């Protein structure tokens, strides 16, 4: 008897968040994110920022393509509309140094500005590796300890999908090319900094079912922040710590039903006394539409890269598990300068052995189990599927509820509760709000109805959940209180039974 | 995207469905096992009784029972039923097994209190004749449990478990002066925790439908695979050293109902299979199938011609070459002569008078690989009816296919967990009608509305479906042509191959077989250019 999915305890409609304020500057949004008091709107040609303290334009960076590379562009076959600057990287590289890339009109390249007045600092560089040519394209970017931490693909064509670090005074490392085992048409989502990991969330076809057509399985990816690439012999300027694992999100039964298409994963946050990611995962697309909110514990994704290695013994043999008399002393994926790996001041240093089994096996044999082992929410049969998500772990005036905050494709918002009272059970969330946000008067413009959602920055401070669309952003109470008997509601934001 | 599911061209609410005719058992908590129709006879077997229902008598708000079948457990199998822990609501004599084995006898087994047994009782008089026999094997312990059988050229065909506990599931073969066949015990090539859903007589073959774990799926998970697989009619069994008292044909293959992508989507769960209906000059059967229990829930019909299921038989063997590695097709030239399959008398085996007589390399090869590698297509690749976008799963399947005037359209009735009937024609498909045929005041017994559809069985003399709950048997109108009175655009647009405008009444009515009047009606296009609306 699969779950049955609860309505919500409010729903919202077009009637009622039709008056939330909007930011208008087509803009084409890529990206938000909100640093300090000021939110971020990376876009074509711009980022626009707004002080969180109609929606105005407080200033604005500008970087539009030359006209040699726009036709270059052209010259390629490429429409006009996308042979422009699109930013699709921003970080900060730290309190005075903004990172921004752009697809450049499919000639990407990266500059530093500054943080408080937006001109250029330095003059640019390659963005091979480091950005997407193609707006269209999911990518991952992050700094830890200077280095950079990127994922897209190096080529026009799209074909080369790399998982790379350059930048920070260390050497650059790559996933191997056109090794399927490594990278199998990836997707990418997210890459997080923990301990001494980053670890990449992406989805690709697994070669668990190579036999058998294609089916996409959600991943964790490990790589040592101290990786420094191979020897002369194996490996050299890539990867020697890469290992990757299915992520398990299924409602488990005498057969389970999983949840396979990865479409967003948060932030490392604190939940419960544990450290772990929530993550929203689908149906796929030729199937009855389904979406699910699993939550990770990075114990448990650690833990997945300690157990045994994958591998296939024949062409026309299933994937089994290797024997751990056939694992390499010392054992791969560790970070040099730890336990038992000691004597190795760096991975340049590591044997032969070691470093081609991890080439030839970068997958565990293992699944990630979620905690709960079941997912935290469920979302079956509605015609829009699960994407964006953010979290508020302070929530209520006693901030110790776990509000999660989870997007669509088609403009749609939903809000659960995960954790109820003081007792810390996590096997009953509430499904607070299911609302629709999109505002077609002042975001359907210049030809555009698009009401996918590109982003979403929660803002406690402001009390608010900001909204990205390709062509507007929306600023969203965090709670619709206003809407009498308003202790209903069990809304943490609004005396109140929440029993 | 994925298909989603199309609207009814007309709905019909509990509110209006509650005037058809009920059968609840007056002339109790019912239980209802299934319901059959022969000659003019409604026949509902059900706890300790079968009930007999005219089918004629044109009746009123209630339906009557005719005549009486009564047979309750003894008291000591019901006390040992008890004694072995089973609850009390388990331990009564549950009919499960009603054939007619001639023109004058009824064969019936009944789960006896988990104590299988069966009886010959004589049609008029409903009345036992002979001593009781065995049901094991014949008809299962367990009353919540499926089971087939099927008599042909005097054979009872069964598939049930032996035992108690239910482990030793088997498809068997007795009476009609021919051998004792059993399926191999305890070996999971042939079958692995089977749920039994039909039986079939067709060509030289009994053709069996059921679903069981996938073995050559194991990986991930347990995963239930539908099948279909045949039996020779003639199969004597094998000879002392192999096979001696069991089947000699018994070959199984996956049937393939999916949603084709980049991505297949399969609907895995068989729930109910069809007899063998002509269409357009094909022999086919109809399929539902669902989504496991445990997942988003989702219904589809397929179709299946039985050439396609005949020549799935006819290609490569599946094998295992190596505990871990995949399941591979069999080069034919590992395949002995005679062909692993072939009945007895049949092209280049007329040489053998009897599987008894087939070579051991045959019988060994047969007991080695009854799963053929190939999966049985459906009817245009894909589903000619989903539900995908409803909390119930579709499961019962009528069709008619000489439906309407000219006897020449094919409409299909669809069943479900939920007293919830579907309508709609093949020819994509035309969903013609949703109604909610369940009855509360008449169907729920105590606190409990059962909403399931246990059977249904078409009659077209008389235009009815019978739906059977498990506490009731609603007597239901093939259209509800009524309902459009006196406006013809409605009645036309409506395109039910049962419905027509009489002009000589000015009304729409059922279209009947004293057709002495003019019948308009547009099914092929639904043209109702020219007609305002009412
Ligand atoms: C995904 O997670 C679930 C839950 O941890 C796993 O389900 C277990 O699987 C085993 C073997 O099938 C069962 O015997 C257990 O009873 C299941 N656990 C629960 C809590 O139901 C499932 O196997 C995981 N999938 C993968 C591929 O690792
Ligand atoms: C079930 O049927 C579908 C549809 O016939 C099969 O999908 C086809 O498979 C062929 C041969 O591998 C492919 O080249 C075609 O592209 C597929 N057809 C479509 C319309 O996509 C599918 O293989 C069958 N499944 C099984 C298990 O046999
Ligand atoms: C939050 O704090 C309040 C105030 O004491 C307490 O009553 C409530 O149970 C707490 N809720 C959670 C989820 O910790
Ligand atoms: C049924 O028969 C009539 C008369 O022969 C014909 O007009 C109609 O097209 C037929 N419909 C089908 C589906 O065969």
């Amino acid at each position: 008897g699969f779950p049955e999915d609860s309505e919500p305890i409010s729903i919202s409609h077009g009637n009622y968040t039709k008056q939330y304020p909007v930011f208008v500057g087509r803009l084409d949004i890529q990206m938000i994110m909100i640093m300090n008091r000021t939110l971020y709107v990376a876009a074509r040609d711009h980022i626009y920022t707004v002080d969180i303290d109609e929606i105005y334009c407080s200033k604005k960076l500008t970087w539009k393509s030359r006209q040699a590379d726009v036709d270059t562009c052209r010259m390629k076959g490429k429409h006009k509309d996308e042979c422009h600057n699109f930013i699709k990287v921003l970080l900060k590289k730290n309190d005075d140094t903004l990172f921004v890339c752009g697809t450049n009109a499919f000639n990407p390249s990266c500059r530093n500005y500054r943080v408080d007045t937006l001109e250029t600092f330095g003059d640019e560089f390659s963005g091979m590796a480091r950005c997407p040519y193609d707006a269209k394209h999911a990518n991952i970017a992050l700094f830890a300890d200077g280095k950079l931490y990127s994922a897209t693909v190096t080529d026009f064509l799209a074909i080369d999908a790399v998982i790379y670090r350059s930048l920070g005074d260390s050497p650059t490392l790559r996933t191997v090319k056109h090794d399927s085992k490594w990278l199998k048409e990836p997707y990418f989502v997210q890459a997080v900094d923990y301990g001494d990991y980053i670890y990449f969330f992406f989805r690709e076809i697994a070669v668990e079912y190579n036999t058998m057509g294609k089916v996409v399985f959600p991943r964790v990816a490990q790589v040592c922040k101290n990786d420094m690439g191979g020897s002369q012999r194996v490996l050299e300027k890539q990867w020697t710590s890469f290992l990757k694992a299915r992520l398990n999100c299924s409602v488990p039964g005498d057969s389970h039903f999983y949840f396979n298409i990865l479409q967003a994963v948060t932030d490392v946050i604190r939940i419960n006394g544990r450290d772990v990611v929530l993550a929203t995962f689908s149906t796929p697309y030729n199937s009855i539409p389904g979406s699910a909110v699993c939550a990770y514990d990075m114990l448990d994704i650690a833990n997945v890269f300690t157990g045994r290695f994958k591998e296939q013994k024949s062409p026309d043999s299933t994937w089994t598990p290797v024997p751990d008399e056939r694992v390499p002393k010392p054992r791969p994926g560790c970070c040099a300068g730890s336990s038992s790996l000691e004597k190795y001041a760096t991975s340049n240093e590591f044997p032969d052995d070691t470093l081609n089994f991890i080439k030839t096996h970068p997958l565990m044999d293992e699944a990630v189990p979620s905690i709960i082992n079941r997912p935290w929410f469920l979302r079956t049969m509605v015609r829009y599927r699960l994407t964006k998500i953010a979290v508020d772990n302070a929530a209520g005036p006693y901030q110790n509820h776990t509000v999660v905050f989870l997007g669509s494709e088609k403009g749609i918002i939903l809000k659960f509760l995960a954790r109820i009272g003081s007792s810390g059970f996590l096997n009953g969330s509430l499904f607070l709000e299911e609302m629709n946000v999109y505002n077609p008067e002042k975001c359907s413009y210049d030809g555009v109805e698009d009401k996918r959602i590109m982003g979403m920055q929660l803002d406690r401070a402001s009390g608010s959940l900001y909204v990205a669309f390709s062509t507007c952003v929306i600023k969203v109470p965090l709670g619709r209180c206003e809407r009498k008997t308003c202790i209903a509601s069990r809304d943490p934001y609004c005396e109140q039974d929440i029993e």
